[PDB]
């Protein structure tokens, strides 16, 4: 059922693209069929955001962010100053890009370290912590376990495909990997899955969704499991369900 995969695909969307797109970005995420589960913008436009959706009448939308991004640095401290200016200018959540070339290097040290000084700050502000591996330039299937492993041990409250800004966004392969991980850890309840990219139709969306399904239950899935990103996708989803 086409429809009622894409009325939940929308449901879970972090909705990403000036003050006047950031606030066109959050009337986006007010649709005819519900909310997006969030927007996503960078740190400096989250206030103006949350002014917008407080005066839309949508202050349930989170609004989540980007950190160490997009180039997924092994500086510490820089990542860590990000997410900290991130949690006082109001995020909901901060997504961070793991240091994925220093894991490529063999220092997976840093990755733990990292996302671990990052989760600590957002967890004393009640922020989730997402955590990007960027599978397109790990590639390996050995690598985007070993990402993965390390985001959770460190504490990510998500573990996510993609930045969008690479060639090679998620792909099922991706997607299913990264919750067999979740799943082989045993950490289902407390970690959730985020595809970026590579999620361009309804159709697309129905398929990631149905990864989940089959490897949680239908029910796993929720906002607290499960977001999407995706250029595009929105409309998709609008227009299979009659917008
Ligand atoms: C995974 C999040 C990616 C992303 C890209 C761009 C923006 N932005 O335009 O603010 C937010 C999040």
């Amino acid at each position: 059922d086409l429809k009622a995969s894409s009325l939940r695909a929308l449901k879970l969307m972090d909705l990403s693209t000036t003050d006047e797109k950031v606030i066109a970005l959050c009337h986006q995420a007010k649709t005819p069929v519900g909310n997006t589960a969030a927007i996503s913008v960078y740190p400096r436009s989250i206030p103006i955001a949350r002014k917008t959706l407080k005066e839309q009448g949508t202050p349930e939308i989170r609004i989540a962010t980007v950190t160490n991004f997009p180039h997924g640095n092994d500086d510490i401290e820089i990542a860590l100053a990000e997410t900290r200016a991130a949690i006082a200018y109001g995020a909901d959540e901060v997504d961070v890009v793991f240091p994925y070339r220093a894991l490529m290097a063999g220092n997976e040290q840093v990755g733990f370290d990292l996302v671990k000084a990052c989760k600590e700050a957002c967890a004393a502000a009640n922020v989730l912590l997402k955590v990007i591996i960027e599978t397109g330039e790990l590639k390996d299937e050995a690598l985007i376990r070993k990402a993965s492993e390390i985001s959770i041990k460190a504490g990510a409250d998500f573990i996510k495909t993609s930045t969008g800004r690479v060639a090679v966004n998620a792909t099922p392969e991706s997607a299913r990997i990264m919750m067999e991980v979740i799943r082989d850890m045993g950490v289902e309840k407390s970690v959730g899955f985020k595809v970026t990219g590579g999620v361009s139709t309804a159709e697309d969306a129905q398929k990631y969704l149905a990864i989940a399904d089959e490897l949680f239950g239908a029910d796993w899935a929720d906002a607290r499991h499960y977001r999407f990103s995706a250029s595009g996708l929105l409309a998709s989803l609008l227009k299979a369900l009659g917008h």
